[PDB]
Order: C-alpha cells, then structure tokens, then sequence
C-alpha cells in the first residue's frame, strides 16, 4: 500500500514501429507508467522528411491521447540545413537520432562514424536551434588492418573518441549517448560533466535502459529474447550502470529502448533481430532496480526530472498532467503481450513477478 | 588439380546422435573426409554402461562400415572404478568425456568441476588403464556470492586451474582440453607442454574445432545457428586458436564437436540448442583455414598425424585403410542438410565457397 508519487515520468528512448504493431504498442506507454516518450525514427524507410514525421505524430497522438510525444529525425544524408530549421521552427522535431549502419536494426540507411564531419551542416542548424543529437554510440565491427579489432562487447567503448570528438567541436549541442552498457561510457560522461553544478549545465548526457540494469552476456547467450545492441556486457558493466541510473547524477536519465518485435522474428535460426520489449512494465521494472539498491529517494529524478529538464519539456506542451503513481502490489509479467490478432510479444522477464504496479492520479 | 594425400584423418570429437539424426550424420564423417571418429557420450540417458556403448558402436559401425569408431562414456555420478577396468580391458571405450553440469547439451547429469574429488577413484582406473580423460573445461556460470563471476566469456579461463590440478594429480594420465577456445588457454596448454620433444612425450593435448577457426562473438551473437559452447570469443582469442593449429605443434590436433540439431532447435527466442555442424565437410573447412594460413604442409599433422599418435590408434584397429585425398576443386556448402524426411540442419558456412573437396583412394600395397 506504500506509493511513490513520480509526477510526470518520461522515456526518452521509445519504438512503436508502424501498423498494428503501433496500435498494440502504443496505449502500453501510459500503461507502464510513463507520461512523455521520446519517439525513434528508424522506420522503414526512416523519417527524414518533415510530412512524414507530423503524420507519425498524429498517428501517435490518435491511438495514445494522453501521452506526451518528443518527435526525431534519421540522421541521413538526405537531411539538409534548411529542413532542420523549417521542422524545428514548427516544433515537429526535438531532436535527431543517429544510428551507425548496419549495427542494428533499419541501420542500413545509418552513417560512418568515421565521418561524422559529412553531417556538421546539420549538427550547426541543430545547435541553432537547440534539438537533442541522439548517438547510438558504437562503431562498426572490424576485424582486420593496423587497428585493434572492434566486436560487440567494445565497440561501444570505440566510440567514445567519436563522442568527445563531436561534444568539442559543438560545445553548446545537446548530445546523448543513448543506451549506455560498459563501465568505460559510463566514466566518460561523468568525466565529460566534472564541471557541472546545476542539472541546467548539462549539455552531454546518457539514456539507461531497463534491461541493461539486470541482463549481462550470460542472459542472452543461447536466448535472442534477451539480444539486443548494444549488447549486455560483463558483470563488471552492469554493477557501473545500476550505480549510474540511482546516482541521483543529472546527466544519467531513463530511456528504456522498447524496442518491439513479434516472436517470430525473435525465433529465427540465423538473423534475430536486436531488442528488447519493455515498454509494458517500463516504470515498474526500474523500481524494482532502485528498491533493490535502496535508492527509491532517487527515483523520480532518474525516470522523470532529470529528462524534462535535458528536453526542457515544458508544461504547455504535455499531453495530459496526470501523475505516474506507483504503489507496492506485487505483479506478474505476462507470458506474451499480444493484440488477439497476428501479433505476440515476448515481454522483458516474462513470467517473473515485480513488486511495484502504477497508476494514474489527475492533477 | 592440386592434391594433398592426408592418409587416415581423425575427427577427435563426434556427435552423431541417436535414431534418425543418427542414420543421417554417421555417413557424414566419411563423406566430410574422416576415416577414425572419436563419438562422445552425452545421449539421452548418458553412455555410462558397457552394453550400451557396446550397442551403440554395433549401430554406427552398421551405417558406416569403412569409419573407424573409438567410443567413450560419460563422466556420471553412476560411473565405478570396476566398470572402467571392465570396458577397458574389453576395449568397448578408449576414454571418459567430462561435462560440468548444466554449461552444454545434455550435461544436466554432469559434474561439478569445483569438487572433482569424488572422481579421482574413476581417473586413478583410466589412468591404470591408460585411458584419455576428455574435458569439457568451463566452470558454471556463478553471478553470486562473493567470489569471481563466471560467465560464458571467462568459464574456460576459470577452468583452467582445475585442468592444472588434474594434471598434477593424475601425471600419467593423457588428459584432453577439448575444442580450446580463449588465448589463455593455449598459453596454458603450451606451458604444460614447454619440455616436449616428441609427439609421444604428449600427456595433455586440446582439440580445435573448425567453427573456433573462423568464428568470433560478432557471428553467433544474432545467429543461432553459430553458438556453441565455449562460445567463440573475441579476434584476440581466435588468432591464438589459428596460430596453434598451424603451428606444427604434436598437442594440438583437430576434433570438430561437430553437433548436429534439427533447424527447430535452433529457431527458439530462449533455449537455443548449443552446436554447430560441421561433420558434412569437416576437412574442407580445416583445409580452408590452413590454405589462407600459407600452412597447407601442417595439415596432415593436425588431421590425422597428431590424433592417431596420442590415442596410439593402430592399424589393426582401422576398419577401412583408405586414404583421405584433399584435391583443389572449389565447391559451394548448400544452405541446408536433410533427410528427407522430418530432419533439416544448417550447416556451418551455409552457402559460402570453399576451395577444396575431399574423396578417399585406398591402399594398394
Ligand atoms: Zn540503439
Ligand atoms: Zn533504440
Ligand atoms: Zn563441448
Ligand atoms: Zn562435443
């Protein structure tokens, strides 16, 4: 019967995908209590173009009425200057989200990280206009020349040169590294903000999911259910991001990267896609993280005020002021999440059981 | 064509299975170029009886009469000193196959490598009897306590000091760390062997698979199809593997743990079966490696040489003196091997090239 009033709870690192998937997925960000999700662009074909991100919107909006929508860019060559300002000066984008090609999923499309400077017209007009660079923030995998090789357990620690590369050339740009997994990224951000005194300094922060809190490699060797990039790491990794994520550290905030697909194409002997589905207990999984490290004081900071305050997400703005609440009965998590139709969803730790539900309080 | 004559070749690590996966991989071992095959014991139940690895080697040696079959039980908690003395002075096994439980297919009956204690009456018999202790080197996982973890990149590093132990403890013992797959771990076995001469001073050899040759985590970590246990690791790690098996060296040889599964077992989102197949073209794919090497003149060594030497196979043993002849015809691996009938397997390198075939010529003299 214990409650934690958490207010207005964001992700920012949110997939709904297209169709009826988008229709299932969608109503379940209010369900797991989360009021503002910062929606990714890597549809097929990824939005870069200014119609098609305000059409994704109200297509949002439609089938999730309370629920507050942050809009992104494909980072492409296909994006110009100008577009940048005419989507931000109508307020139908708050950021670009960058994907590396072919390190995960609709990332054909997706850039060189060896050649960010391709895109510095675009990262000029996103500081201008004061938009979030989103960084999946892993090089390439490379096994041969006169460099030490990358794989999936260090390319996101290759990437980080990229990252202080980009912070330094665009000081006053906004960048996340999304989806943090090894001890390395994790002392890079701290490092990155040592100077900084009040959460309005941060220009460099880090999204954590959900899943990378509990899973290391071992959960997903043999298990595509528990696959997705970057990959879950050591045991070494996971005790630095769960210190991360109850730090009470302006520049670590929650974005769960939801990231659906229909079992079928997480059952596949070769090509499984990358991900993970937790948007249905999205607030309740983090809970039961913070109570285990006795760090519930600092929740709300990492699942609600720490991300309003990097997106400035103000209250005119905010679909419905409704306040997540959780209270303390204990929960199953469904085997599947499915629509009746042609869609199942293997949910995060499907069958086990979380201590926290949440709920919703006006006003 | 260019041809390499490489004799009696010896896959030291098989899994054939039983009943129709069985009828469909057994012929495989002669067709991928092996004559001498090492089957391990982890069926359903476990091979730890002499009438049933005596059955089972009847059933093999039926659907392959040319294939030379050197069988082994399965490390259990059933197993007695008696009944070692008794297979192997009856020849029925010519090893024991140690599975920590819990880390491979069908090891739930395995041991606890952190207590192997309670079977030093079983290795004080084989080494009497001078049979090969086989190790499946990778401790369980462990994520509590206040210990190390143990997790699927370390668990054969971890091993190793219990392989040390082993070897201490049991010095005439011939004891084989199967398919190696970490750089500390070829260290390891370089060192026990720092002060050998010859093949026949070999007392603690490890086996290389061909997937470790090409594998790492980036291949196997969205592809089912690709993970084994050890898993492949990191391009550090398979360098080593590469580098040890051209390296000419006598306790270094080929064992495939070819591990064949139905196409089902492998398209699952949790419980994936652990294994590749290999057996279909088990020395094209080593040829492969030992071509791209500029090591070809090494591969009879770690293809049949090396195997035969350290489990002293004889020829009145060999049930077919054919020759395995490796010829420099380019061929393509099919997408898919079947029976026909309810069983489909992915082949290892599915649809990719490779520049040499294998057929058999026999003896003679
Ligand atoms: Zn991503
Ligand atoms: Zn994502
Ligand atoms: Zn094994
Ligand atoms: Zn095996």
């Amino acid at each position: 019967v214990q409650e934690i009033d958490l207010g207005l709870t964001c992700d920012m690192h949110v997939h709904v995908r297209e169709g009826a998937m988008c229709e299932l997925v969608t109503p379940k960000i209010r369900d797991g209590g989360v009021s503002i999700a910062y929606i990714m662009p890597n549809l097929q074909p990824p939005i870069t173009t200014l119609d098609r991100v305000i059409e994704y919107k109200k297509t949002l909006q439609k089938l999730a009425p309370k629920t507050t929508f942050l809009m992104s860019f494909y980072l492409s060559k296909d994006l110009t200057p100008d577009l940048i300002h005419e989507a931000a000066q109508q307020h139908a984008i708050r950021g670009v989200k960058c994907y590396p090609a072919g390190v995960t999923t609709n990332s054909a499309a997706g850039v060189d990280p060896n050649d960010f400077s391709a895109f510095y017209p675009i990262f000029k007009a996103m500081q201008e206009e004061n938009l979030v660079l989103n960084l999946h923030g892993e090089k390439p995998s490379v096994h041969d020349g006169d460099k030490e090789p990358i794989h999936v357990l260090n390319a996101e620690e290759a990437f980080l040169p990229a990252l202080k590369k980009l912070h330094n050339d665009f000081p006053n740009l906004k960048i996340i590294l999304e989806h943090c997994t090894s001890e390395s990224a994790i002392k890079t951000i701290e490092d990155i903000n040592k100077n900084v005194k009040k959460a309005t300094d941060v220009k460099v922060a880090a999204t954590l999911t959900a899943h990378h809190l509990f899973l290391t490699i071992d959960d997903w060797a043999g298990n595509p259910v528990n696959f997705c990039k970057p990959v879950a790491k050591l045991p070494n990794d996971k005790k630095a991001l769960v210190k991360a994520a109850v730090s009470g550290k302006p520049y670590f905030f929650f974005g769960s990267d939801s990231a659906p697909h229909p079992v079928q194409n997480k059952a596949n002997y070769e090509g499984v896609c990358a991900g993970v589905y937790s948007q249905s207990f999205a607030i309740p999984y983090i809970a039961q993280v913070f109570e285990e490290q006795n760090a519930l004081e600092n929740l709300k900071g990492f699942v609600s005020d720490f991300g309003i305050s990097f997106y400035e997400v103000k209250d005119s703005e905010v679909a419905s002021s409704d306040k997540a609440i959780l209270f303390k009965k204990e929960q199953v998590i469904p085997q599947v999440i499915s629509d009746g139709k042609d869609i199942s969803i293997i949910p995060f730790k499907a069958g086990d059981k979380l201590s926290w539900s949440v709920r919703w309080e006006p006003r």
